[PDB]
């Protein structure tokens, strides 16, 4: 009981160009967290961190300056369904 669990790998797949920022945003800013499993070369993701990071991608495509602003945002603007 709980959501389907995926990787960096996948969440970059959406359009590829994201994982440049995704591996940037490891050591950028953290975003997204990698959940607390196993996997060293890969880690692991929920679909809460790909709404915001796909989201945050697309805004990308908009400025790019949304790399840090909708990280920032997310950070003080936090999910909720």
């Amino acid at each position: 009981g709980s959501h389907m669990t995926l990787r960096i790998r996948t969440i970059a797949r959406m359009t590829g160009i994201r994982e440049a920022t995704l591996r940037a945003w490891e050591r950028r800013y953290g975003f997204p967290r990698p959940l607390r499993s196993e996997g060293n070369n890969y880690r692991v993701y929920s679909r809460e961190e790909v709404e915001a990071v796909r989201r945050v991608a697309r805004l990308i495509q908009e400025e790019g300056l949304s790399v840090s602003e909708a990280i920032a945002q997310v950070k003080t603007e936090p999910p909720r369904e």
